[PDB]
């Protein structure tokens, strides 16, 4: 079913599901044998896919240090939202099993995420090379249908994210500077800055926050990392807004206070001037 007469995407039939991306993997493959579909069932049902991985595909995930995974998802055929926008999300309660193995729902990080709410790493359970695989969900009373796909991800790493950060327009001193006017400005001066990280709670070594951020206190941009890829709140640790990796900048102002201090300064004294003391 669907409009004959049309003229774009925007007027057609079954928009593609899409999984709401995370910057900690990127879907690299898609292995089309692994596509299986969830019906509403009373009782308990189940869904099986047989696949044998190409010459290609059982690369990436070969190697010792590969950097790719092979990820199970699922999603709703009729979510809340928007198919374009998928939430990943397994029907519950349900048992998965490659090559006769249970997969625990663990994964990478996202360990503040329920397992029907993250993919499942198949990876260390596929068989070698020539020699066919064989995956299978039991589900039990599900009232909506799920989609499941089989994806072969790049991992991509928190240090890696680091350097997308660090080669992005850091947030230059003028516009600090600035701020720190206008900051002072509303009294009854100077203020007291922290060179600690709240995340780490101990010095930071690359300075952070939004481009969208109206504060002068930044956060450790490694830990932050480490901190999103275990529990992804994507939400700024010293105001809370929402912010995106795309407009995360080093400071060149903290940048430069801590490239210039004693390794011991916990705190530094700033003026209106824009100067700064470090307070032993
Ligand atoms: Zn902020």
């Amino acid at each position: 079913t669907n409009p004959d007469a049309s003229s774009s995407s925007s007027s057609f039939a079954v928009p593609t599901i899409h999984f709401k991306e995370s910057p900690f993997y990127k879907i690299q493959r898609l292995i089309p044998e692994l596509v299986m579909n969830v019906e509403v069932t009373g009782g308990r049902g189940m869904c099986s896919a047989k696949f044998k991985l190409s010459k290609a595909d059982y690369n990436l995930l070969s190697n010792p240090n590969s950097k790719h995974r092979l990820y199970l998802f699922s999603g709703m055929i009729n979510p809340l939202g928007s198919r374009g926008n998928e939430p990943i999300q397994f029907p519950f309660p349900n048992e998965l099993r490659c090559n006769n193995v249970q997969i625990k729902d663990n994964i990478r990080g996202f360990k503040s995420k329920p397992g029907t709410a993250k993919p499942a790493d198949l990876t260390p359970h596929l068989k070698p090379y020539t020699q066919q695989n064989n995956v299978e969900l039991i589900y039990a009373f599900t009232t909506k249908e799920y989609k499941l796909f089989g994806y072969i991800v790049e991992m991509i790493t928190p240090e890696q994210l680091l350097e997308k950060v660090l080669q992005h327009p850091k947030i230059i001193k003028q516009a600090t500077l600035l701020y720190l006017k206008k900051t002072l400005r509303e009294d009854e001066t100077s203020t007291i800055m922290s060179l600690q990280c709240p995340i780490s709670y101990t010095r930071m070594k690359y300075p952070s926050k939004s481009i969208n951020c109206k504060h002068l206190q930044c956060f450790d941009a490694l830990w932050f990392l480490h901190s999103q890829l275990q529990i992804p709140t994507w939400q700024c640790p010293v105001c809370q807004i929402d912010i995106a990796l795309e407009n995360l900048a080093i400071s060149e102002f903290v940048d430069d206070i801590l490239q210039n201090c004693q390794k011991n300064v916990e705190q530094v004294e700033l003026t209106s001037d824009g100067k700064w003391t470090a307070i032993l």
